[PDB]
């Protein structure tokens, strides 16, 4: 915010990732404990810092301090906050939690579904569909103050969520070039870049995000964490065959399609996604509706 962070005493130690326009690296900081606020809360202390591309242009820097401004608005446990910066003289930084499991879609792929609830030992690779749950009403948690906010996410999926120590998770905003998840976007020349299998039918027609959007791409990002990520969104059909589903909602012919059921999602679960495919916007679920179930109703055998 106000007064950078002492560059001097970031030691920087492999990459990350690396978008648009910066990379994020993992760093340690040799005293942690004379940097300690309320902005900043094994012996060394590990960050992860956000750093212009080497090709970094007059735009990419632009695009770099706007970041910066953005994050500053968000203060939520579930919202990824920036510890510190250094924006008042080069190399610009931007300082974040390491999120030492990495992002939600690379964690719930290398984990399977329990056999049997709680019968393993600690580290083994199951997690148990209670966890899903509580992995599921920490993102609409998220999303619940995005929400208050008036702040429209407009790429939620599971790619740009991370994950912590003892099963935290954090909504991020990694943009749309990484290679990794190049097909989860939809390019043409001249337009913007595009995740249409995570995007309700409105945005598709007409381009336009908002809350109502974002609870629609929730509820994918949610039969993405059911589906332990195994699969992508209407993974058989082309992204040409998703846009015309859009087509079909709008008509309103009883002849959209939707995403199917996950074998560990209840009947009842399922029936909470479908509320989120809504065609009018107004009978979509509030994300504080969304996060009750998750959190409560959930839990229940009847
Ligand atoms: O998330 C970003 C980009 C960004 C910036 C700084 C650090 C990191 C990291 C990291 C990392 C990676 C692996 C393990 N541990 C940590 C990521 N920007 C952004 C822009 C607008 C809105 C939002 C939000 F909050 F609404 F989602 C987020």
């Amino acid at each position: 915010p106000r007064v950078d962070f002492p560059r001097s005493r970031l030691r920087f130690k492999e990459k990350l990732g690396e978008g648009q326009f910066g990379e994020v690296h993992l760093c340690e900081v040799d005293s942690p404990q004379d940097l300690v606020s309320l902005d900043f809360p094994g012996h060394p202390l590990l960050v992860a810092v956000k750093i212009l591309r080497p090709d970094a242009t007059k735009n990419a820097r632009n695009d770099f301090l706007k970041e910066v401004k953005i994050m500053s608005r968000l203060k939520d446990p579930n919202i990824i906050r920036l510890l510190g910066v250094c924006v008042q003289d080069d190399p610009l930084c931007m300082i974040t939690d390491y999120m030492e499991n990495g992002d939600l879609n690379q964690f719930l792929s290398a984990h399977q579904l329990e056999d049997k609830a709680a019968e393993g030992a600690p580290g083994d690779p199951t997690i148990s569909y209670p966890m899903l749950l509580h992995v599921a009403a920490q993102i609409a948690s998220g999303m619940r103050y995005l929400a208050t906010l008036n702040f429209v996410h407009r790429d939620l999926a599971t790619r740009n969520c991370l994950v912590g120590e003892n099963f935290t998770i954090k909504i991020a905003d990694f943009g749309m070039s990484r290679n990794l998840y190049a097909g989860d976007y939809y390019r043409v020349q001249g337009r913007a870049v595009l995740p249409i299998r995570w995007m309700a039918w409105e945005c598709i027609l007409m381009g336009k995000f908002t809350t109502a959007s974002d609870v629609w791409a929730f509820g994918v990002t949610l039969w993405e964490v059911l589906m332990l990520c195994r699969a992508q969104p209407f993974g058989q059909l082309t992204d040409e065959q998703v846009i015309e589903n859009a087509g079909e909602f709008f008509r309103d012919q009883g002849r959209q399609v939707y995403l199917s059921r996950p074998p560990a999602c209840p009947q009842g679960l399922y029936e909470l996604m479908l509320r989120c495919w809504s065609r009018e916007s107004e009978q979509r679920p509030p994300f504080s509706q969304l996060h009750r179930f998750l959190a409560e109703d959930a839990l229940n055998t009847v």
